[PDB]
């Protein structure tokens, strides 16, 4: 029986056996009022507490939201699918610590992807024993909400003020302040990480005044706020809380008579009309997402980010070769999962369309001039593996590369990878490469697990990236010191150095993608 | 119905629509006791407190001044004169919040100029409800005393200690420490802006350890206080003071008894002597301005300032192409704002006698000889355009840009700007050209205001600046940064960068009126 | 008669003549719980405090240990062995004060080495007055527990945690911080010194959180914990803690119920035993030293030195000339002190193997290979010289410099030195050089008293040494600064200056054993 006396009631956790040894699982902890009835829209409200002991032995309620059924039955797509009841009664987070209790171990928190429309903590690909009994890291995960309940934004109006779900986070966080010690963790070393809307989340965090003394120091896994899909502006925002009303019966006068009603509709009516908010969306389409609120976020944060305003401290930052591959086949013409997708120009030109709805026939024309001067051979597969790019340069890796040349020229160190290993269970097919998504289960040590039918060499990389993840969160500094590893170099504007994460072989390369994102990062933005 | 309680009492406030959307204007709210009776020419004393609600729904009594009488019913002239009635009641500030109230907003405090003779808080081109709109500022404003009422000085006598305007515009900033995140304002982030006399205030906060901890930067638009019109001498002072008594009757033996017979007057009778207590004004004449008192000012301010004794902090500065045109119609012969004003040779020597009356005859003809080698057409505006020029680089642009090297030498960052673009409204003649105080409607917004008859590149020349000074106060960086402006450099000895303003093409140029400031600032003080 | 109060109960110390002066000794001072019946293997606990006089007067108990019975009557082995009963109970400290009682002195504490399986603070060669009466500085000495009673390791429960030795240190370091002002020291200024395994134990005091706060400065003699024998990993502490069972017959299934066994034997039985818990052993065996405990110490040390995680203070460190000798006639064959051990190559071998037991066949050859390649006459004193330094260069010298080159990579100023004087009064043969030990009586200032038959000049070194280390605790800079006297300058990486030791002259040199340190450093881990 293991039960920790918290600010707010005893909890009981379950113990776990992990490679001969044990992890204690604290699943399912309460951290704030269900946001429920008047609640549902406001910033989530504290804890009121328990007498008797709250049993946290089960993963709890995932967020209320729509769910991938492009594939029933396959694996590839529906590994990210909830894998436990939806509820708005949600706002529960897991902790996992070593056996024995540590005495002051770092934090480690995880923050999952999902475009915020989308996620939940309770996936496997997310199950923080392994980080506990490997490195002897506490781990801690929350669910926060998504789509309207998370983010519907009525900018000034505290019925519907914007950027709930990362006040949720932000509460989290608190409790991780106020609770961890408990569990034998060091709240002065909580180290944030995130994959994706998890990454742009972290990052900002790191913009963010109110989440300034709540953490050490961040790791952004293929997302930053700066990422074109990754912050709704305050025009987009009201559009779609009108459009959404509209689409319920909730059009009125008085704002507040809007969000009044919009309580009355039970979850799965604001969910069927949350796709249609948008006059056009993408596969990436993000329909309510982080905005300018005046609070969590004090300006536009591309300004933030130009002139300093951040936290100083190191940041660790990365993505994978082939980010774009796997929104392909959510909509862009010739491509499958089951075949090569072999495409033509013309289908690469309505590609573009599919993913650049509202730009400028020049606009499109301009990104088909910079993708498509072959060298040179005329390959079958030369159209298909430009869009994957296209889709993948603009909307992960040119953002990613640029928030850490902005980070870093204030004067912290930082740290970039090129994660280029593809699973070898991945159930996706071969052109669609390493994945978006696919380095998660490194960064867990799932490939620890022998039983798994991951390889031996899955199994090392696994131990190197879950180690350098360790050092980065406990030191400052991803180093494997022990096994004549790569150092892995600070980045730094100008040199602009990276490390490759591999089976074969360990690399320090510079410049990455750089005439790519010239392109994005310089003149896409007129366009 | 907006009320907030400060530490005074309560205030209600108005409700604004500005372009769409809503400002909160609390005007007139008291911030010390009155300086009546027993109280003149006194340090302001600080607020008794009411209970019940002060209405602080209109501009407030300007304090007691001489108005501008050389040219009744014109706007050029008139739009400087108080708009609210005058009366030794005067000591009230003015704040406009955003709508809805803001988190935790950065504090925007207006210094007005006039000479320390003239000017009022409540007038048109002052009107902070754009700023508070557009930028989600706080912005506060304060009447302080002027003339006599401020600025009498018999030294080391509290009776009549000098200095007094500046003590109330320093108890206005205590004010806003104590009270302004009562309206959503972050006391903590508070940057000073003022203009010529307001400008020359704002340079000694900076150097005043009384205002250290009531600011977080300053923004000094064409004044500085080593510019020759802005601190009276000790020796001034007290001739000063001992023939206003003699012309109000006042001349006693007891300096104390001077004072109190002083009190006995009626504002007037004090207004209408001050004008004499001068052998012989200029145009620019400063009758009753800061002294060393031993109180705000400990030393000697050229002192300090080359000793490196003042707020260590970022500096925004800057000035207008012409201003010295404004004052040659106020005296100067042969000039008239109804006319082209060229002049010959001989009105220009008795110009320079105007503006120089205690200067040697070769301080004269040194002036002449540095002015007058033309290049070299005879152009018949030869004389006409030296004389604004010798009156703009001696009075403000010299002191200007010698005040932000001698700043920027203790290790802080600068910036400096060059205003040269001439109000299309503009209702004085074009041979004035971009005129002293022309910039302060740009700062404020008012060509935001599309009614208003201002181009649309007025527009978007005051957006611009806006932002800048707004990006300046909130994160000491004055950049625009999101439509491919040029950016804002610092400004260092050695290199002296600067900024251009105008409506064309912005530009950053080196060393504003080297050979003239040469003249100015290491030869003329000898003569 | 000489009483202080401290935290615990009056002490009352003894007066004692040395030099002409007057030191005052306090002798066998508690403070801990004596660690008996339930409380063997357990951390210290701390003192309940007694009520009257405590008569510190005698050296007290030396802690239960093995001893040397290698050459009884023999002065050379037998300075090291005890000196006073052993006991478990053992936990006392020793105090010299300055007569008169000092001011604000620095305070310098010594931490006896002996493998963490032998030694005591009474011992003749650590005799605190002279430093006390020649530099006025405090000494501090402790007992602690060695052998398995001190390091008996099952990792993670606290009924034999492992480093109880380690937490005894600091439990005396505590003492000094809450009682040293009492005796006229000043708690914020110590410097730990310490040699050997009392040098490796400064070492980990300078990575182990708890303590950061209780010293100012380290100085090493010969020991750092980097050294091979020097920290017990994970694996080895289990194996070692069940062989001692099996051999006591407390094998269990129940680690706690090991424990409990364990406890019931007495002191001989489990000492008796402590020699064969390892399969073999060499003679610089560690049966039961530091481990990383998850307390102590939160990682693998070398880990936390690479990555620069331990306090940042300055370093004095260094090793003597022939540190390898001394072990050569514990085991290895063809030496003797009673002979002049000219060896043969396959005596060599087979010194390798003991001093080796692990090793493959090829990490054998590579050692005779770099340490063989003869320059070049065939003297036969070659083989005898290359295992004394074999086995100082791998176990001392190349250990302490990079533990100093790494430590200063970090920012913080080292002292390095090379003691090269050989005793006048050695007991030990001339062929064993200036061995292991030897420089403490130097450092201690047995020299400077006349009567002990040392030379002049042996009295001069000491006196230069004692002034060197006096100034480095005090001022952090070993300089002698009246005598023209060598500047010992900082080691830094690159240069890796230091300074020798001797009688003759005082040399500034570079790169100590560069070729050797290679070899152990970059190339011997691997094998
Ligand atoms: C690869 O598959 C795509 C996807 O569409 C198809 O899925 C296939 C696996 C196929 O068996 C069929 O059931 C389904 O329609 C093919 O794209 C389709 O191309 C066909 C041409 O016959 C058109 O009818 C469709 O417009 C088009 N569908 C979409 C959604 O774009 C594609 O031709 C095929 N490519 C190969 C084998 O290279
Ligand atoms: C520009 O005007 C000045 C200003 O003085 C005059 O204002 C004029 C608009 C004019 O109509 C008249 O009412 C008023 O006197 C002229 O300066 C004046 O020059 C005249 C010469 O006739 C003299 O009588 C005055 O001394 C002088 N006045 C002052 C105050 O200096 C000036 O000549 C004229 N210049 C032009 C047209 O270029
Ligand atoms: C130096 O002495 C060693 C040590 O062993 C011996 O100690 C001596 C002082 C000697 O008198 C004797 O009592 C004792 O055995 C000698 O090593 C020994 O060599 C002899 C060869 O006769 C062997 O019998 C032993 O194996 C060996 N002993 C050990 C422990 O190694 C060594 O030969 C001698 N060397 C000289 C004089 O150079
Ligand atoms: C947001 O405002 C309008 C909203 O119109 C919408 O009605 C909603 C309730 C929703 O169902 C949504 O699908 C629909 O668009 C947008 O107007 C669109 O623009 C086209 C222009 O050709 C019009 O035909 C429609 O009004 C509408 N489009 C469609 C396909 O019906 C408006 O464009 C949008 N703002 C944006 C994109 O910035
Ligand atoms: C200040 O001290 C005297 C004051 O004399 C003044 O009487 C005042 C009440 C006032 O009305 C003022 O206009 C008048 O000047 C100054 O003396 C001046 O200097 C000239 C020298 O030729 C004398 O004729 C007068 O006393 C007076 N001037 C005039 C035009 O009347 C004194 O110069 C001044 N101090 C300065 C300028 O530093
Ligand atoms: C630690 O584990 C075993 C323990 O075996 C030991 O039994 C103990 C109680 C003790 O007396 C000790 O001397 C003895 O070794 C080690 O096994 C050794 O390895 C050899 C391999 O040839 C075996 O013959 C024995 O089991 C044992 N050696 C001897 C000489 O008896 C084991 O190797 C050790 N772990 C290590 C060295 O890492
Ligand atoms: C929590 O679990 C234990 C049984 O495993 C039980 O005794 C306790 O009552 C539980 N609490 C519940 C079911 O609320
Ligand atoms: C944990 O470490 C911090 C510094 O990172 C320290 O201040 C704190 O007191 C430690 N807490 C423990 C050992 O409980
Ligand atoms: C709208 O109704 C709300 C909520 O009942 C009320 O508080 C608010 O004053 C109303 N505003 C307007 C403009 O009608
Ligand atoms: C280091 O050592 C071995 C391989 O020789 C391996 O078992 C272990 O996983 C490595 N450690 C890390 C952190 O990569
Ligand atoms: C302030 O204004 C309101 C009316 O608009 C009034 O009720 C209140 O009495 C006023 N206070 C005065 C006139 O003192
Ligand atoms: C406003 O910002 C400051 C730092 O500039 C902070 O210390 C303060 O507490 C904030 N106040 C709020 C959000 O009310
Ligand atoms: C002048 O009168 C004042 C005020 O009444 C008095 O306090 C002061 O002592 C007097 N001083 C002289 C020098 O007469
Ligand atoms: C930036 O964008 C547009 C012009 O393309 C304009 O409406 C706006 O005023 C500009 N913003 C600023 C701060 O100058
Ligand atoms: C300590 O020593 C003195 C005698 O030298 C004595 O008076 C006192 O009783 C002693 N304490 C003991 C023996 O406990
Ligand atoms: C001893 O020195 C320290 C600084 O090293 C000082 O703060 C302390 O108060 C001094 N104590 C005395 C003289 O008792
Ligand atoms: C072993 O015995 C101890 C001490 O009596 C007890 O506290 C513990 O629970 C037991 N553990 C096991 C696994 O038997
Ligand atoms: C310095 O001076 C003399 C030798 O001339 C000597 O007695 C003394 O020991 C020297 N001091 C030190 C600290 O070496
Ligand atoms: C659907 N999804 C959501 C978050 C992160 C990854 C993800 C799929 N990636 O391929
Ligand atoms: C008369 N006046 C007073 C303050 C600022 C400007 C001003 C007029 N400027 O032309
Ligand atoms: C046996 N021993 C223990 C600690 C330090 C030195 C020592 C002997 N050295 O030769
Ligand atoms: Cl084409
Ligand atoms: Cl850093
Ligand atoms: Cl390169
Ligand atoms: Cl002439
Ligand atoms: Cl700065
Ligand atoms: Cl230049
Ligand atoms: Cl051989
Ligand atoms: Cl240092
Ligand atoms: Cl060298
Ligand atoms: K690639
Ligand atoms: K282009
Ligand atoms: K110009
Ligand atoms: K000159
Ligand atoms: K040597
Ligand atoms: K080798």
């Amino acid at each position: 029986d293991i039960i920790i006396a918290t600010k707010n009631g005893k909890v009981r956790g379950m113990q776990l056996t992990v490679f001969g040894g044990t992890v204690t699982a604290f699943l399912g902890i309460p951290y704030a009022q269900p946001p429920l009835g008047r609640l549902r829209f406001k910033k989530p409200q504290s804890l009121t507490k328990w007498s008797d002991i709250w049993n946290a032995t089960k993963y709890a309620n995932s967020c209320c939201q729509n769910i991938d059924q492009s594939f029933p039955g396959f694996h590839g797509s529906e590994m990210w699918n909830p894998n436990t009841d939806l509820s708005e009664d949600c706002l529960y987070l897991n902790v996992w610590i070593p056996a024995p209790k540590p005495k002051n171990a770092t934090v480690l928190i995880w923050i999952y992807g999902g475009g915020f429309q989308t996620g939940t903590s309770s996936l496997h690909v997310y199950d923080g024993k392994f980080l506990a009994r490997v490195e002897r890291v506490i781990v801690v995960s929350m669910n926060y909400r998504v789509g309207a309940l998370g983010f519907l934004a009525l900018p000034g109006n505290p019925e519907a003020p914007g950027n709930m779900g990362l006040f949720d986070q932000q509460l989290a966080l608190q409790w991780v302040q106020k609770n961890i010690a408990a569990f034998g963790g060091n709240p002065k070393s909580v180290t944030l990480f995130g994959e994706s809307a998890g990454a742009a989340s972290v990052s900002l965090h790191l913009l963010s005044p109110g989440s300034h003394s709540l953490f050490t120091r961040a790791i952004l896994q293929s997302g930053s706020f700066n990422a074109p899909w990754a912050v709704t502006s305050l025009y987009e925002a009201r559009n779609r809380t009108l459009n959404l009303a509209k689409l319920t019966g909730c059009s009125r006068e008085n704002e507040t008579e809007i969000i009044k009603c919009l309580r009355n509709k039970d979850p799965q009516e604001i969910l069927l009309n949350e796709a249609f908010v948008v006059p056009y969306g993408t596969p990436l389409s993000v329909n309510f997402g982080p905005t300018v609120d005046g609070d969590f976020l004090t300006d536009m944060p591309d300004i933030l980010l130009e002139l300093g305003q951040f936290k100083k401290t190191q940041i660790l930052v990365g993505v994978n070769k082939d980010e774009g591959t796997a929104f392909l086949v959510y909509g862009a013409p010739g491509f499958s999962k089951d075949n090569n997708s072999i495409i033509t120009r013309k289908e690469f030109q309505e590609g573009l369309k599919i993913f650049f709805p509202g730009v400028s026939e020049f606009g499109k024309e301009s990104i088909l001039f910079h993708y498509t001067d072959w060298v040179d051979d005329q390959r079958p597969e030369q159209y298909r593996e430009a869009l994957g790019d296209v889709v993948g340069d603009y909307n992960f890796i040119c953002p990613a590369l640029e928030f850490t040349k902005k980070f870093s020229e204030w004067g912290n160190n930082a740290f970039f990878y090129y994660f280029e290993h593809r699973s070898s269970k991945l159930p996706w097919p071969e052109w669609m490469g390493v994945m978006h998504g696919y380095e998660i289960e490194f960064v867990f040590g799932l490939p620890l697990e022998r039983r798994d039918q991951y390889t031996k060499a899955e199994e090392i990389l696994s131990r190197s990236i879950v180690k350098r993840w360790a050092n980065f969160a406990k030191y400052g500094n991803p180093q494997e010191t022990q096994n004549n590893s790569t150092s892995w170099p600070v980045f730094k504007s100008t040199e602009q150095k990276y490390l490759t994460l591999n089976t074969e072989s360990t690399r320090i390369m510079t410049k990455l993608r750089a005439q790519q994102c010239r392109f994005w990062t310089s003149f896409f933005p007129k366009v």
